[PDB]
């Protein structure tokens, strides 16, 4: 179905290391609403809050 274009998946679990990131379980929803100059950091949204998270962990759900 068409979801939003910055909706991304978990690929794997990540826990914060403290500071403004944000911890993600595998399969979760987290909706991207900004990058780090190279987008390899994500400001990233999800059901417990806001935070960085890695591109390498995520994967926008669209194809």
């Amino acid at each position: 179905m068409e979801n939003d274009p910055n909706l991304f998946v978990a690929l794997y679990d990540f826990v914060a290391s403290g500071d403004n990131t944000l911890s993600i379980t595998k399969g979760e929803k987290l909706r991207v609403l900004g990058y780090n100059h190279n987008g390899e950091w994500c400001e990233a949204q999800t059901k417990n809050g806001q935070g960085w998270v890695p591109s390498q962990y995520i994967t926008p759900v669209n194809s």
